This record gives structure tokens, sequence and C-alpha cells, in this order.
């Protein structure tokens, strides 16, 4: 049965051909992959959306502050008589 | 000894059996991973410890201005003898 | 024609042989590579580059408020003859 042992080493052939392909194909998707090393992870992060709530109270502060030194300024220009 | 190449040829079959598994799982692996393309790397962030000192400075700094404004508030209190 | 059977089980056993060692080898770098489900995207994120840039408007803003009473300090200072 040599033949049958031709068709089975055919067989293997084939199975390896295209694990081949499959690593090659693999290697490349791994090399667009990013590194644990390279990034931080969400626990050490803050999203948009977090910044953007952070930044809207400093705001707010900001604008409560501008008001109040606008009312002081009409308050000295009612002291000078002006 | 076409027995004997019988066993040999068992053998691949059975390596290629595995690899085709670890193969499977490899893949499925890769596609749990992030791409560099989607992400940012650390040197382009600031983590939560940073801005939350950054943040701490700006919160300084206009704990300082509601201090100034409220000490002018009373000097135009003592001006207006009220 | 053994011998020649022969030749390609070891033509296959060398190919399997480097495959399993590439499969090694990208198990462990797959390991170094990082999840999606631990880390954010850009869309999710701002850059140390944007961040600078909104805490540069902030400071910006604080300094116009800075220069506002001082402004008002010295007007003060002249109603009070001081």
């Amino acid at each position: 049965g040599m033949k049958q042992i031709e068709m089975k080493i055919e067989e293997i052939l084939s199975k390896i051909y295209h694990i081949e392909n499959e690593i090659a194909r693999i290697k490349k998707l791994i090399n667009l992959k990013a590194n644990k090393a390279d990034v931080y992870t969400k626990d050490q992060l803050y999203t948009k959306t977090e910044i953007n709530s952070q930044m809207k109270q400093i705001e707010w502060k900001i604008e409560e502050i501008l008001s109040k030194i606008y009312h002081i300024e009409n308050e000295i220009a009612r002291i000078k008589k002006l």
C-alpha cells in the first residue's frame, strides 16, 4: 500500500501548507496589535466625557467669579458716584 | 516496514491536530487584542494621577481668587460704613 | 520506495518542528499585547496636546481674573485715599 501512504502524505502536506499560510497571516496581525507596555489601561485614564465634566465644573466656578467681579466693579462705581 | 510508516504518519497527524487547535485558540485571542491604530500610547496621554494634579492646582488658584474676592467685598463694606 | 517515503516524512517532521517553534513564539508575543477590554480607544481620550490646550485656556481666564482683581484693589486704594 505505497500509493495509500502517498495519499496520506499529500493530505498532510496540504494541512501543513494551510497552517503555514495561517501562521503568516497571524504574525502580520500580531504586529498590528498594541503592547501592554506601550499603553495605559482604563483604570489609569479619564475619558473625554470625564474630562469634559471636570472642565465644565471649572468653567462654572470661573463664571461665578466673573459675576462676583462684575458686581464689585459696579459697587465701586456706586461708591465713586460714577 | 509499512506498519512503521503508518506509526510515523499517525504521530504526524496528532501533531497537526494539536497545532490546528492551538491556531484556532490563537486566532480568537488575537481578535480580543487592541490595534495600535485604535489606541494612544503612554507618551500621548496623561494619567488620572497627572490630571488630578493639574486640576488640584487649578482648584488652588480658584480658592486663592475666592479669598481675594471675599476680602475685597469686606473692604467695600468698610468703605460704605456698612 | 520506502526510502522515498522516509524522506518525505523527515521533511514533514522538520516543517512541523519549525511551525511548533513559531507557535511558541506567537503565544508569548500575544501575551504581551493589550486587550480591547482593558484599554480606551482614541475616540474616548484626549491627548496631552489637547489637555494642554484646554489647560492653557483656563490659565488665560485665571490670569485675566487676577488682572481684574488687581485693578479693583487699586480702585479701592484710590477710594480710600491710600
